[PDB]
Protein backbone atom coordinates (compact mmCIF):
# COMPACT_ATOMS: atom_id res chain seq x y z
CA UNK A 1 0.00 0.00 0.00
CA UNK A 2 3.19 2.24 0.73
CA UNK A 3 6.63 1.48 0.28
CA UNK A 4 8.45 1.83 3.54
CA UNK A 5 10.22 4.26 2.42
CA UNK A 6 14.39 3.33 3.24
CA UNK A 7 13.14 -0.16 2.06
CA UNK A 8 15.77 -1.98 -0.77
CA UNK A 9 13.37 -1.55 -4.32
CA UNK A 10 14.23 -3.97 -6.39
CA UNK A 11 15.46 -3.84 -10.25
CA UNK A 12 12.96 -3.17 -12.71
CA UNK A 13 13.44 -4.94 -16.22
CA UNK A 14 12.18 -2.45 -19.00
CA UNK A 15 10.97 -4.41 -22.04
CA UNK A 16 8.98 -1.86 -24.31
CA UNK A 17 10.98 -0.19 -26.87
CA UNK A 18 9.08 3.11 -26.28
CA UNK A 19 10.43 2.55 -22.24
CA UNK A 20 14.00 1.67 -23.48
CA UNK A 21 14.39 4.07 -26.21
CA UNK A 22 13.32 6.82 -23.39
CA UNK A 23 15.73 5.63 -21.00
CA UNK A 24 18.61 5.61 -23.56
CA UNK A 25 17.80 8.84 -24.75
CA UNK A 26 18.08 10.19 -20.96
CA UNK A 27 21.60 8.70 -20.96
CA UNK A 28 22.79 10.70 -24.15
CA UNK A 29 21.30 13.87 -23.64
CA UNK A 30 22.24 14.55 -20.15
CA UNK A 31 26.01 12.76 -20.98
CA UNK A 32 25.47 10.25 -17.81
CA UNK A 33 28.74 8.29 -18.38
CA UNK A 34 28.86 4.91 -18.90
CA UNK A 35 31.27 1.89 -17.82
CA UNK A 36 31.41 -0.81 -20.37
CA UNK A 37 32.90 -4.78 -18.78
CA UNK A 38 33.97 -6.87 -21.66
CA UNK A 39 33.07 -10.62 -20.59
CA UNK A 40 36.56 -11.72 -20.03
CA UNK A 41 38.50 -8.76 -20.07
CA UNK A 42 40.08 -7.39 -16.76
CA UNK A 43 40.12 -3.50 -17.56
CA UNK A 44 36.84 -1.51 -18.24
CA UNK A 45 36.30 1.48 -20.27
CA UNK A 46 34.54 4.64 -20.07
CA UNK A 47 31.64 5.65 -23.11
CA UNK A 48 28.70 7.70 -23.49
CA UNK A 49 25.26 7.45 -25.49
CA UNK A 50 25.82 9.53 -28.71
CA UNK A 51 23.00 8.40 -30.68
CA UNK A 52 19.88 6.70 -30.15
CA UNK A 53 16.96 6.37 -32.65
CA UNK A 54 13.74 4.09 -32.36
CA UNK A 55 12.65 4.27 -36.06
CA UNK A 56 15.76 3.00 -37.38
CA UNK A 57 16.50 0.56 -34.42
CA UNK A 58 20.23 2.15 -33.71
CA UNK A 59 22.36 2.98 -30.31
CA UNK A 60 25.66 4.34 -30.95
CA UNK A 61 27.95 4.48 -28.31
CA UNK A 62 31.26 6.94 -28.21
CA UNK A 63 34.58 5.87 -28.79
CA UNK A 64 36.01 3.79 -25.41
CA UNK A 65 37.87 5.84 -23.17
CA UNK A 66 41.09 4.37 -23.05
CA UNK A 67 41.03 4.23 -26.97
CA UNK A 68 42.72 0.78 -26.52
CA UNK A 69 39.38 -0.97 -25.86
CA UNK A 70 37.82 -0.47 -29.41
CA UNK A 71 40.15 -3.68 -30.22
CA UNK A 72 37.27 -5.21 -27.61
CA UNK A 73 34.51 -3.68 -30.23
CA UNK A 74 36.91 -4.95 -33.22
CA UNK A 75 36.62 -8.10 -31.93
CA UNK A 76 33.29 -8.47 -31.34
CA UNK A 77 33.34 -9.17 -27.71
CA UNK A 78 30.05 -9.49 -25.70
CA UNK A 79 29.88 -6.70 -22.73
CA UNK A 80 27.77 -4.93 -20.64
CA UNK A 81 26.89 -2.00 -20.46
CA UNK A 82 26.03 0.65 -17.45
CA UNK A 83 25.47 4.14 -16.37
CA UNK A 84 23.31 6.49 -13.88
CA UNK A 85 20.60 8.93 -14.56
CA UNK A 86 18.62 11.04 -12.03
CA UNK A 87 20.80 8.53 -9.66
CA UNK A 88 18.88 5.34 -11.08
CA UNK A 89 21.76 2.67 -12.32
CA UNK A 90 20.51 2.20 -16.18
CA UNK A 91 22.20 -0.97 -17.60
CA UNK A 92 22.34 -3.54 -20.23
CA UNK A 93 24.19 -6.26 -22.44
CA UNK A 94 25.26 -6.45 -26.22
CA UNK A 95 25.61 -9.71 -27.13
CA UNK A 96 26.77 -9.06 -30.55
CA UNK A 97 28.97 -7.16 -33.29
CA UNK A 98 29.15 -3.42 -33.68
CA UNK A 99 29.29 -1.26 -36.88
CA UNK A 100 32.38 0.82 -36.52
CA UNK A 101 31.10 4.60 -38.05
CA UNK A 102 31.18 8.17 -37.12
CA UNK A 103 28.96 10.52 -35.50
CA UNK A 104 29.34 14.54 -35.55
CA UNK A 105 33.31 14.12 -36.65
CA UNK A 106 34.04 11.46 -33.74
CA UNK A 107 34.37 7.98 -34.30
CA UNK A 108 30.99 5.45 -32.42
CA UNK A 109 29.70 2.22 -32.26
CA UNK A 110 26.76 1.33 -33.17
CA UNK A 111 24.03 -1.52 -33.58
CA UNK A 112 20.34 -2.14 -33.15
CA UNK A 113 19.01 -0.94 -29.41
CA UNK A 114 18.49 -3.88 -26.15
CA UNK A 115 15.48 -5.58 -26.05
CA UNK A 116 16.13 -5.43 -22.67
CA UNK A 117 17.53 -2.71 -19.97
CA UNK A 118 17.10 -2.62 -15.97
CA UNK A 119 16.31 0.13 -13.89
CA UNK A 120 17.68 -0.02 -10.05
CA UNK A 121 17.51 2.68 -8.08
CA UNK A 122 20.12 1.35 -5.22
CA UNK A 123 20.06 3.81 -2.39
CA UNK A 124 18.33 2.30 -0.39
CA UNK A 125 20.50 -0.70 -0.41
CA UNK A 126 23.50 1.36 0.24
CA UNK A 127 21.53 3.29 3.43
CA UNK A 128 20.95 -0.62 4.56
CA UNK A 129 25.02 -1.79 3.71
CA UNK A 130 26.00 1.88 6.00
CA UNK A 131 23.95 0.20 8.63
CA UNK A 132 22.04 3.91 8.71
CA UNK A 133 18.82 1.85 7.83
CA UNK A 134 17.08 -1.43 8.19
CA UNK A 135 18.31 -2.17 11.42
CA UNK A 136 16.64 -4.52 13.66
CA UNK A 137 15.04 -3.29 16.27
CA UNK A 138 16.76 -4.58 19.80
CA UNK A 139 15.54 -3.75 23.63
CA UNK A 140 17.74 -3.69 26.27
CA UNK A 141 16.90 -4.07 30.39
CA UNK A 142 17.11 -5.20 33.31
CA UNK A 143 17.13 -5.47 37.48
CA UNK A 144 20.25 -3.71 37.09
CA UNK A 145 19.24 -0.92 34.71
CA UNK A 146 19.02 2.74 36.21
CA UNK A 147 16.01 4.82 35.33
CA UNK A 148 12.63 3.52 34.28
CA UNK A 149 11.33 2.33 31.09
CA UNK A 150 13.46 -0.02 28.78
CA UNK A 151 15.78 1.06 26.76
CA UNK A 152 14.93 1.16 22.86
CA UNK A 153 17.98 1.26 20.40
CA UNK A 154 19.33 -0.53 17.22
CA UNK A 155 21.11 -3.47 16.40
CA UNK A 156 24.17 -2.21 14.14
CA UNK A 157 26.42 -5.64 14.46
CA UNK A 158 25.87 -9.45 15.62
CA UNK A 159 28.13 -12.18 16.12
CA UNK A 160 28.13 -15.55 17.32
CA UNK A 161 29.89 -14.62 21.19
CA UNK A 162 27.98 -10.66 20.88
CA UNK A 163 26.59 -7.27 19.43
CA UNK A 164 27.46 -3.95 18.89
CA UNK A 165 24.15 -1.70 19.26
CA UNK A 166 23.17 2.17 19.19
CA UNK A 167 20.98 4.48 21.48
CA UNK A 168 19.75 8.02 20.73
CA UNK A 169 21.18 10.67 23.00
CA UNK A 170 23.33 10.35 26.69
CA UNK A 171 22.37 6.81 27.42
CA UNK A 172 26.20 5.94 29.24
CA UNK A 173 24.69 6.46 33.03
CA UNK A 174 21.74 4.28 32.26
CA UNK A 175 24.49 1.44 32.22
CA UNK A 176 27.39 0.16 34.16
CA UNK A 177 30.12 -1.80 32.14
CA UNK A 178 30.21 -5.56 33.36
CA UNK A 179 26.87 -5.89 34.20
CA UNK A 180 24.18 -8.43 33.11
CA UNK A 181 21.24 -7.51 31.54
CA UNK A 182 18.68 -9.90 31.56
CA UNK A 183 16.32 -8.86 29.55
CA UNK A 184 17.79 -8.44 26.20
CA UNK A 185 15.46 -9.04 23.15
CA UNK A 186 16.08 -8.21 19.01
CA UNK A 187 12.95 -7.64 16.67
CA UNK A 188 12.31 -9.20 13.44
CA UNK A 189 13.89 -10.90 11.18
CA UNK A 190 16.01 -11.96 14.14
CA UNK A 191 13.34 -12.47 16.66
CA UNK A 192 14.99 -13.13 19.82
CA UNK A 193 13.17 -13.04 23.51
CA UNK A 194 14.70 -12.15 26.66
CA UNK A 195 18.96 -13.52 26.17
CA UNK A 196 21.05 -12.01 28.52
CA UNK A 197 23.97 -9.92 27.19
CA UNK A 198 27.23 -9.03 29.23
CA UNK A 199 27.95 -4.93 28.67
CA UNK A 200 31.56 -5.08 27.18
CA UNK A 201 31.97 -1.05 25.70
CA UNK A 202 30.49 1.82 26.21
CA UNK A 203 30.64 5.17 23.90
CA UNK A 204 29.13 8.42 23.76
CA UNK A 205 29.65 9.67 20.52
CA UNK A 206 28.56 13.65 21.29
CA UNK A 207 28.43 15.20 18.04
CA UNK A 208 26.09 12.78 16.90
CA UNK A 209 24.63 12.48 19.88
CA UNK A 210 24.35 8.66 20.04
CA UNK A 211 25.59 6.08 22.35
CA UNK A 212 27.34 3.24 21.37
CA UNK A 213 27.15 -0.13 23.29
CA UNK A 214 28.88 -3.86 22.73
CA UNK A 215 27.85 -6.34 24.54
CA UNK A 216 28.58 -10.34 24.57
CA UNK A 217 25.70 -12.95 25.16
CA UNK A 218 25.47 -14.30 28.69
CA UNK A 219 25.19 -18.07 28.79
CA UNK A 220 22.90 -18.59 25.81
CA UNK A 221 20.13 -21.27 25.15
CA UNK A 222 21.05 -23.49 22.09
CA UNK A 223 18.26 -22.77 20.22
CA UNK A 224 19.57 -18.57 21.05
CA UNK A 225 22.87 -19.81 19.05
CA UNK A 226 20.78 -21.36 16.68
CA UNK A 227 18.96 -18.23 15.92
CA UNK A 228 21.59 -15.50 16.45
CA UNK A 229 23.68 -18.06 14.03
CA UNK A 230 21.57 -18.46 11.12
CA UNK A 231 20.62 -14.10 11.29
CA UNK A 232 24.63 -14.04 10.90
CA UNK A 233 25.03 -16.32 7.98
CA UNK A 234 21.95 -14.74 6.47
CA UNK A 235 23.86 -11.12 6.78
CA UNK A 236 26.79 -11.80 5.61
CA UNK A 237 25.25 -13.62 1.96
CA UNK A 238 23.69 -10.63 1.97
CA UNK A 239 26.78 -8.36 2.19
CA UNK A 240 28.93 -10.66 -0.04
CA UNK A 241 25.79 -9.88 -2.91
CA UNK A 242 25.79 -6.21 -2.34
CA UNK A 243 29.49 -5.87 -2.58
CA UNK A 244 29.84 -7.92 -6.09
CA UNK A 245 28.33 -4.65 -7.23
CA UNK A 246 26.35 -6.78 -10.39
CA UNK A 247 22.89 -5.59 -10.55
CA UNK B 1 55.40 13.71 23.84
CA UNK B 2 51.56 13.38 23.86
CA UNK B 3 49.10 10.35 23.03
CA UNK B 4 46.74 10.84 19.74
CA UNK B 5 44.05 11.10 21.86
CA UNK B 6 41.66 8.80 19.50
CA UNK B 7 44.90 6.39 19.63
CA UNK B 8 44.42 2.88 20.95
CA UNK B 9 46.20 2.56 24.86
CA UNK B 10 47.52 -0.65 24.94
CA UNK B 11 46.85 -3.27 28.55
CA UNK B 12 48.89 -2.26 31.33
CA UNK B 13 49.96 -4.83 34.29
CA UNK B 14 50.21 -3.80 37.81
CA UNK B 15 52.61 -5.94 39.46
CA UNK B 16 53.33 -4.03 42.58
CA UNK B 17 50.62 -5.75 45.53
CA UNK B 18 50.52 -1.74 46.50
CA UNK B 19 48.87 -1.25 42.84
CA UNK B 20 47.00 -4.59 43.00
CA UNK B 21 45.33 -3.54 46.17
CA UNK B 22 44.47 0.09 45.50
CA UNK B 23 42.73 -0.98 42.15
CA UNK B 24 41.02 -3.89 43.85
CA UNK B 25 39.51 -1.85 46.43
CA UNK B 26 38.59 -0.09 44.50
CA UNK B 27 35.98 -2.11 42.71
CA UNK B 28 34.94 -3.25 46.24
CA UNK B 29 33.68 0.17 47.34
CA UNK B 30 32.42 0.70 44.43
CA UNK B 31 30.62 -2.73 43.77
CA UNK B 32 31.55 -3.23 40.32
CA UNK B 33 29.68 -6.24 38.95
CA UNK B 34 32.59 -8.90 38.22
CA UNK B 35 32.13 -11.85 35.63
CA UNK B 36 33.71 -15.22 35.94
CA UNK B 37 34.86 -17.51 33.64
CA UNK B 38 36.23 -20.83 34.46
CA UNK B 39 39.10 -22.41 32.35
CA UNK B 40 36.51 -25.07 30.60
CA UNK B 41 33.08 -23.81 31.37
CA UNK B 42 30.27 -22.33 28.90
CA UNK B 43 28.31 -20.92 31.35
CA UNK B 44 30.04 -17.68 33.25
CA UNK B 45 28.96 -16.32 36.31
CA UNK B 46 28.93 -12.71 38.18
CA UNK B 47 30.36 -11.66 41.44
CA UNK B 48 31.92 -8.96 43.31
CA UNK B 49 34.80 -8.05 45.36
CA UNK B 50 33.58 -8.07 48.64
CA UNK B 51 37.33 -7.53 51.20
CA UNK B 52 40.51 -6.93 50.60
CA UNK B 53 43.21 -6.83 53.10
CA UNK B 54 47.15 -6.27 51.99
CA UNK B 55 48.00 -7.33 55.64
CA UNK B 56 47.12 -10.62 55.71
CA UNK B 57 47.16 -11.01 51.86
CA UNK B 58 43.51 -11.67 51.78
CA UNK B 59 40.94 -11.11 48.36
CA UNK B 60 37.35 -12.39 48.87
CA UNK B 61 34.88 -12.45 45.83
CA UNK B 62 30.96 -12.62 46.66
CA UNK B 63 29.00 -15.84 46.24
CA UNK B 64 28.32 -16.50 42.72
CA UNK B 65 25.29 -15.69 40.33
CA UNK B 66 23.59 -18.09 39.83
CA UNK B 67 24.17 -20.30 42.90
CA UNK B 68 25.27 -23.12 41.00
CA UNK B 69 28.50 -21.79 39.95
CA UNK B 70 29.96 -22.11 43.41
CA UNK B 71 30.43 -26.52 42.12
CA UNK B 72 33.19 -25.06 40.58
CA UNK B 73 34.57 -22.96 43.59
CA UNK B 74 34.43 -26.12 45.67
CA UNK B 75 36.10 -28.00 42.46
CA UNK B 76 38.96 -25.65 43.00
CA UNK B 77 38.61 -24.88 39.05
CA UNK B 78 40.64 -22.37 37.41
CA UNK B 79 38.94 -18.96 36.63
CA UNK B 80 39.57 -15.23 35.12
CA UNK B 81 37.99 -12.60 36.99
CA UNK B 82 37.02 -9.53 34.88
CA UNK B 83 35.53 -6.14 36.08
CA UNK B 84 35.74 -2.32 35.12
CA UNK B 85 36.36 0.70 37.37
CA UNK B 86 35.57 4.13 35.85
CA UNK B 87 35.75 2.57 32.46
CA UNK B 88 38.72 1.01 32.73
CA UNK B 89 38.70 -2.91 32.54
CA UNK B 90 40.68 -4.84 35.05
CA UNK B 91 41.15 -8.45 35.24
CA UNK B 92 43.07 -11.17 36.73
CA UNK B 93 42.95 -14.53 36.98
CA UNK B 94 42.79 -17.32 39.98
CA UNK B 95 44.90 -20.63 39.36
CA UNK B 96 44.24 -21.98 42.41
CA UNK B 97 41.80 -23.31 44.88
CA UNK B 98 39.51 -20.55 47.38
CA UNK B 99 38.17 -21.09 50.98
CA UNK B 100 34.53 -20.79 51.56
CA UNK B 101 33.66 -18.51 54.39
CA UNK B 102 31.54 -15.78 55.35
CA UNK B 103 31.68 -12.18 55.80
CA UNK B 104 28.69 -10.27 57.31
CA UNK B 105 26.59 -12.55 57.30
CA UNK B 106 26.96 -13.90 53.01
CA UNK B 107 28.85 -16.80 51.86
CA UNK B 108 32.30 -15.66 50.31
CA UNK B 109 35.24 -17.30 48.82
CA UNK B 110 39.07 -16.33 49.81
CA UNK B 111 42.11 -16.55 48.90
CA UNK B 112 45.63 -14.47 48.62
CA UNK B 113 45.84 -11.10 46.51
CA UNK B 114 46.74 -11.66 42.67
CA UNK B 115 50.96 -10.88 42.12
CA UNK B 116 49.42 -9.56 38.65
CA UNK B 117 46.48 -7.91 37.62
CA UNK B 118 45.69 -6.21 33.79
CA UNK B 119 44.18 -2.97 33.52
CA UNK B 120 42.92 -1.70 30.00
CA UNK B 121 41.09 1.23 28.74
CA UNK B 122 39.18 0.14 25.79
CA UNK B 123 37.04 2.90 24.75
CA UNK B 124 39.29 3.94 21.94
CA UNK B 125 39.51 0.64 20.33
CA UNK B 126 35.63 0.63 20.38
CA UNK B 127 35.53 3.42 18.65
CA UNK B 128 37.97 2.53 16.32
CA UNK B 129 35.87 -1.31 15.57
CA UNK B 130 32.75 1.49 15.69
CA UNK B 131 34.62 3.51 12.31
CA UNK B 132 34.25 6.72 14.76
CA UNK B 133 38.02 6.93 14.80
CA UNK B 134 41.79 5.90 13.38
CA UNK B 135 40.30 5.94 9.72
CA UNK B 136 42.92 6.33 6.94
CA UNK B 137 42.37 9.52 4.90
CA UNK B 138 41.30 9.73 1.60
CA UNK B 139 41.47 12.40 -1.34
CA UNK B 140 38.84 11.97 -4.40
CA UNK B 141 40.00 14.00 -7.26
CA UNK B 142 39.79 13.51 -11.12
CA UNK B 143 38.89 15.89 -14.08
CA UNK B 144 35.43 14.61 -14.00
CA UNK B 145 35.43 16.62 -10.16
CA UNK B 146 33.12 19.64 -10.59
CA UNK B 147 34.10 22.44 -7.63
CA UNK B 148 37.39 23.73 -7.20
CA UNK B 149 39.90 22.04 -4.32
CA UNK B 150 40.25 17.77 -3.95
CA UNK B 151 37.95 16.71 -2.18
CA UNK B 152 39.20 14.95 1.77
CA UNK B 153 37.13 12.54 3.43
CA UNK B 154 37.29 9.34 5.44
CA UNK B 155 38.15 5.55 4.36
CA UNK B 156 35.45 3.67 5.95
CA UNK B 157 35.74 -0.12 4.62
CA UNK B 158 37.97 -1.51 1.87
CA UNK B 159 37.76 -4.50 -0.01
CA UNK B 160 39.84 -6.13 -3.06
CA UNK B 161 37.21 -4.34 -5.71
CA UNK B 162 35.92 -1.45 -4.00
CA UNK B 163 36.07 0.87 -0.81
CA UNK B 164 33.09 2.99 1.25
CA UNK B 165 34.09 6.56 2.00
CA UNK B 166 32.62 9.82 3.86
CA UNK B 167 32.81 13.12 3.27
CA UNK B 168 31.64 16.09 5.81
CA UNK B 169 28.81 18.08 4.80
CA UNK B 170 26.54 17.85 1.36
CA UNK B 171 29.15 17.22 -1.20
CA UNK B 172 26.60 14.90 -4.02
CA UNK B 173 26.89 17.20 -6.52
CA UNK B 174 30.49 17.94 -6.96
CA UNK B 175 30.03 13.90 -8.31
CA UNK B 176 28.49 11.96 -10.54
CA UNK B 177 27.37 8.24 -10.19
CA UNK B 178 29.34 5.84 -12.95
CA UNK B 179 32.03 8.61 -13.31
CA UNK B 180 35.86 7.90 -12.96
CA UNK B 181 37.85 9.44 -10.73
CA UNK B 182 41.46 8.94 -11.41
CA UNK B 183 43.42 10.30 -8.84
CA UNK B 184 41.66 8.68 -5.51
CA UNK B 185 44.39 8.52 -2.83
CA UNK B 186 44.79 6.92 0.97
CA UNK B 187 46.99 8.04 3.37
CA UNK B 188 49.01 5.92 5.95
CA UNK B 189 49.35 3.05 6.76
CA UNK B 190 47.35 2.17 3.45
CA UNK B 191 49.91 4.04 1.25
CA UNK B 192 47.93 4.26 -1.69
CA UNK B 193 49.14 6.55 -4.62
CA UNK B 194 46.23 7.86 -7.50
CA UNK B 195 44.09 4.97 -8.05
CA UNK B 196 41.07 5.08 -10.56
CA UNK B 197 37.90 4.37 -9.07
CA UNK B 198 34.31 4.36 -10.44
CA UNK B 199 31.42 6.13 -8.38
CA UNK B 200 28.81 3.11 -7.69
CA UNK B 201 27.06 4.35 -4.93
CA UNK B 202 25.96 8.30 -3.20
CA UNK B 203 23.92 9.14 0.12
CA UNK B 204 24.24 12.19 1.81
CA UNK B 205 22.87 11.35 5.43
CA UNK B 206 21.51 15.18 6.34
CA UNK B 207 20.93 14.27 10.03
CA UNK B 208 24.51 13.62 10.79
CA UNK B 209 25.44 15.87 7.65
CA UNK B 210 27.66 13.56 5.85
CA UNK B 211 28.06 12.14 2.43
CA UNK B 212 28.91 8.72 1.81
CA UNK B 213 30.49 6.89 -1.58
CA UNK B 214 30.57 3.26 -2.56
CA UNK B 215 33.81 3.40 -5.43
CA UNK B 216 34.78 0.29 -7.26
CA UNK B 217 38.30 0.36 -8.26
CA UNK B 218 38.91 1.16 -12.02
CA UNK B 219 41.93 -1.19 -13.46
CA UNK B 220 44.09 -1.41 -10.86
CA UNK B 221 47.75 -2.25 -10.69
CA UNK B 222 49.27 -5.17 -9.64
CA UNK B 223 51.19 -3.41 -7.23
CA UNK B 224 47.61 -1.72 -5.92
CA UNK B 225 46.27 -4.79 -5.67
CA UNK B 226 48.77 -6.34 -3.68
CA UNK B 227 48.73 -2.97 -1.04
CA UNK B 228 44.89 -3.30 -1.12
CA UNK B 229 44.74 -7.11 -0.89
CA UNK B 230 47.37 -6.69 2.87
CA UNK B 231 45.78 -4.11 4.16
CA UNK B 232 42.54 -5.57 4.14
CA UNK B 233 44.21 -8.98 5.40
CA UNK B 234 45.40 -6.85 8.21
CA UNK B 235 42.58 -5.44 9.08
CA UNK B 236 40.64 -8.06 9.28
CA UNK B 237 42.95 -9.84 11.93
CA UNK B 238 42.90 -6.87 13.87
CA UNK B 239 39.18 -6.99 13.84
CA UNK B 240 38.92 -10.47 14.76
CA UNK B 241 41.28 -10.28 17.67
CA UNK B 242 38.98 -7.26 18.86
CA UNK B 243 35.83 -9.50 18.78
CA UNK B 244 37.32 -11.92 20.59
CA UNK B 245 37.23 -9.81 23.55
CA UNK B 246 40.02 -11.66 25.64
CA UNK B 247 42.56 -8.54 26.43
Amino acid sequence: MFNESDAPQPPKVLSTPLEIAANLRQLQESHDPLIITFHDRSHRFQSYVVHVDRESNTLALDEMIPRDGEKFIENGEHFRVEGFHDGVRIAWECDHALKISEVDGHRCYSGPLPQEVTYHQRRNAFRAALKLSQLVDIILDGAHLKGNGAMRGKLLDISATGCKLRFEGNVEDRLQLGQVYERFKAGNPLGLVDTMVELRHLHYEERINTTFAGVRFHNLSGQAQRKIESFVYQLQREARRFDKDDY
